């Protein structure tokens, strides 16, 4: 059972694709294992770079194929490099950039709690064990954060053994590969979305109610039609700029709320009026519920928070 | 007639392209067949990974080219791997990611019933038969359904024989290739579309009718012009966010319905008024059909459901 | 003069790029010619697949480079395959997916009459003649037409000789290559565009005129300003969803028509009023041309159909 | 000093990228030079195609690397081809598709005057001279210019010598390479933009002024608020469909003009009214400058043309 | 410790990707170092172009792999070239085009102060020192600037030594690589954004206040609802055209300011009216604060500039 020591260097985690639950990662992988000591020119460990590595494979030198279990597609390999030591051991170092997949829940969108994961695992070796895994999240925990879309926490390893129940034509016990699973926790930078989406959306819902502080009945009604046209014009601005998903976020709901608030008003207003014993018998208290559902909406809003 | 045993591992089905009737699939293919027993180093199965496989071909080792009949373009191959057994048999294992095509009907859009299909078939071998086909939809059913856009059911195999009537200059009986056809059934996650499209679109059509509970004639009419401007502003929000198709979905129709509901109102309102024995002889019952077509629209709507 | 027999199999024609006059085609090419009889292992045709073909070229085996004259870029080659017969003849079979160019006129957009073309031609062989050309448009002439964006007709061949008035430093007669030209006729699926664009655009132009059935002068005018704002909001919805072109389509014109219809109204209304012998002397007939240009627009529309 | 004769065949110039000042070009390059006479199988020139050319290089055959000085990225090479004559001379022919750069000024956007340029030049040869350059703009000048986005003129060559002041540690005179510079002049197809942007934008600015032919003060003002909302809704439609640039085009200004015209009106109207010696003494002449700045805008417009 | 002399030729810096903090750079790299004198066919330096270089490596010729530390992905290499001198020294020259990363702050968007950086560094050589670094920003310092999106300054070198605290299994002193760091300073071209965004946005905020110069109460209020609908329609036009970021720019704030200015007005107006001692006791001074916050907004604006 060959002992391999992996070292992942995260360089940048960017491009989150909300719909496909994808995110790009740029960094280097370093794998080290020991082989039958070798005679290296001069003596100081040998250095085989790009084109060359493929040659040394053709001459016997084995190099384990470490697949990235959760990569959509196939990584963009930069510089590959083999460092061969006289005492045997071999060190594989290569830079990569690939799109990884992972279950991502964007339900509370404006305020996300996501976790970026990597998953290394020998592509075709049952007993070729991954020794110790180390990740260098050489990123700035509290240096830059509000210049970047996401805020992090700290690296997180975890080696384990995966069992496939239908591998190759084997019975002895060939179905357990060791998988390195790295985890980086991150939280979304709310700022932008609050000050450009949540806030103004609130002032619209607020100023929505001020349709009651209108005297006439025609004014009280016809104005909610320009108010209706406003929430649509907003849901539009919201959708065209926000990340598409298969479910509704918090903002997606405030938009529905605004739609109900205005439809509610439409009913009351077209009720207070025609709930008359003469015609203009606008129920003085109902037509004046100017503080009834404006706060009765903090009751409908604190139920969406339950 | 060589016997091949295929095993398809579906890893992720994503990126549905409504217009091109395309969808991406990531997974591995495993093909097994038996050859003339071989002398393998040591004696345990041999493993040829990437660069190497191409070399063994140049030394006679035959490896059947299994084409993906319905793939738009040419798959993104990840790690290839040949496992050669001493007793002969060879096992081909490779990871792939490709865009597949298939007839897809998105007529009832908000509520889709689609089926993702794969079609393997030897690219150039008449009598090289596909033995048994197995598919591991190791996706998690009633697990993350509401975090993902599509909900599934269960795998579905089916080997068969395809006959081409104009092959290479051959007449004997060389025109029948065995094709593996895999099928995965899925249903779309309605949620988002209902609560952000169907609903508000309904409240707009509803509040649309409340143009009758207006006293004056000018109000009854000029208000449907801001109502007209609203349905357009909505069809806009809908189109910019929905998947483009060559035909109309359900929602595309609710939008047409709202256009007619408002044009209908325009006619009645500009009829009730000028259908006078004086000037302002608004047919008191017609001007008050405030419950005539609002429910007479549940008759026009239950005919689109006929 | 070598005799080659080509056979093109159209698998899918998709992705029409209106601006670049481009469209993607997936399928296989099959070329057959006869060479000096050969000794094939066993005796049955010798099947050489991918990696291998390039090798047989290095050992003399000639394989004519058949260029796709009208391909933007360079095709995506799938599986190549050489079938060598003992009696000499060689059969080349490969799958391709490429973007082809062709003059495309989208003037009558909603209702297009386009034709997808392919053009094969030896890249470097004057006297290497293309014998007979066959195309298998193995599609459903009338099976699923309303699920797909385009409707077709039937294949269409045509071999010919192209003369380049300036090729190599040759002139005896080396300037005539045989070019296979395939043609597939198709018509656009109007549906969607009619029911989501033409129709509602008409009801907007219609309801546009109902600005005359308004009593007051301020109403008659100020309402066309919300009507003006409507046509713009529509031209917007139209452009964002329609295919960009360098010229105007039919729909691009109905939008111009609506802009004139509303500007026309603006003039009449601000004329009828200030065209008085007292003040509100709205020429009792002009202010009531409620049926003057509404049908006088079917005269302006039947002149755009001239 | 080797004499090379180049021949560029322009096949299609498309995809202009306004922001990066990029445009795609598809065509073939043909380079001819003479070498030490050779023994060609048979005797008629020898034809070397794709894979093979790289082989002949490995056997001494030199082939000059001709770089495309102004190409963003690295061309998409189609079919390469070497034609070797017995009398020595060699003819290189290959098809290419690349994205070229060049200074492009889109200030007068609707009416552009651009020029597409190519620049060939030996990548590493000081005295390897480019003899005569010929370009076949076998595109069709007066063909269907109203189908294509750009209209052309005629080819344009120009060989020259470029001097680099920072080369290898060479002193004698190694710093002058011959560069072929091809130029194709083109003008944009105004049509679409005039009839879908310039025109309606004008009718909006026109009908903008008709805010003065309103009686009341509130009408005169409140209407310019729906007029304001209209210019914004238009600047939106314009931006979303027009090519993004770092500067303003003609249309970008008409939009600014419409913004000033409406802000001007806002001032006058809120001046005429409150510029009194009573309360409603709207300066009968100012409130009636209905022809003051409407033509005084053809003065503001003929100064933007000044 | 090998002495290498690098020379970077910037050809074009384009395509800034605000969200990923990416930008594309096209140019050439030239590296020179001296080796054991060689016998060059003839005597003048020897030139190995593309395909060939990889060959000379297979025959011992070492060529140091110089990685681009901050490149997202892997550069697009154009023409490679090795110039071997008889006196030993070797000159590597290759053209590249790649996407580079760097911390970019776009807080003051309309007016950016960015700096494009390159970072070369031997991929696997501890003592292979970078001698002197030179950069040719052969661009037009003033020549053209309002034709291009960015304005520059002057090149900027800086060689240094980077220490990795845990590289290979090497304890001696192998952890210091010499890194060339190039810096180019640039400022964004404000023009377009000022005249198409800042300005009209101001005129909207200005004309926003003129809602006070309205007589009635219903007018004063209902007009701010068409004013509200305007700011939204503007925030939309702004977002769809501006570069997406995780934080708010200057413009993102003017939009918030307009939202508050309008919500402020809504409060005052629905205060002046109902803050009575009868009914219409519109605090003649408050209802006439027509110059209160219009300039009291230059106080709220000069606090955002605090």
């Amino acid at each position: 059972p060959v002992d391999v020591s992996v070292s992942i260097f995260i360089n940048k985690i960017y491009g989150v694709n909300t719909l496909e639950q994808t995110y790009k990662v740029d960094g280097y992988i370093v794998a080290q294992w020991t082989g039958k000591p070798r005679k290296t020119p001069g003596d100081k460990p040998l250095i085989v770079e790009n084109t060359q590595i493929e040659r040394w494979i053709n001459n016997g030198l084995w190099v384990p194929a470490l697949e990235f279990i959760n990569v959509v597609g196939s990584p963009d390999t930069g510089n590959k490099r083999l460092m061969l030591f006289p005492d045997g051991r071999v060190i594989y170092n290569a830079r990569f950039l690939g799109s990884f997949s992972n279950d991502m829940d964007f339900r509370l969108f404006p305020f996300d709690r996501q976790q970026f994961v990597l998953e290394l695992e020998p592509f075709s070796y049952n007993n070729q064990q991954l020794r110790f895994s180390d990740i260098q999240v050489y990123t700035e925990n509290i240096d830059n954060e509000e210049i970047d879309e996401w805020w992090i926490r700290k690296a997180s390893t975890h080696i384990s053994d995966i069992r496939y129940d239908h591998l190759s034509s084997v019975q002895p016990n060939q179905n357990e590969f060791s998988r390195i699973t790295v985890r980086i926790d991150a939280v979304r930078n709310p700022s932008y979305y609050l000050w450009s989406f949540i806030l103004p959306l609130g002032l619209i819902i607020a100023a929505s109610w001020s349709v009651f502080w209108l005297e006439s009945f025609s004014e009280r009604l016809q104005t909610s039609f320009t108010l209706m046209l406003t929430v649509v014009a907003y849901a539009f601005y919201t959708s065209n700029i926000l990340p598409r998903l298969p479910y509704t976020t918090v903002i997606d709901q405030m938009i529905i709320a605004g739609y109900g608030s205005i439809f509610a008003a439409i009913l009351l207003i077209i009720f207070a009026h025609h709930r008359q014993a003469n015609g203009v018998e606008d129920d003085l208290l109902i037509q004046r519920c100017r503080l009834a559902f404006p706060l009765g909406f903090l009751a409908i809003g604190c139920v969406l928070v339950i």
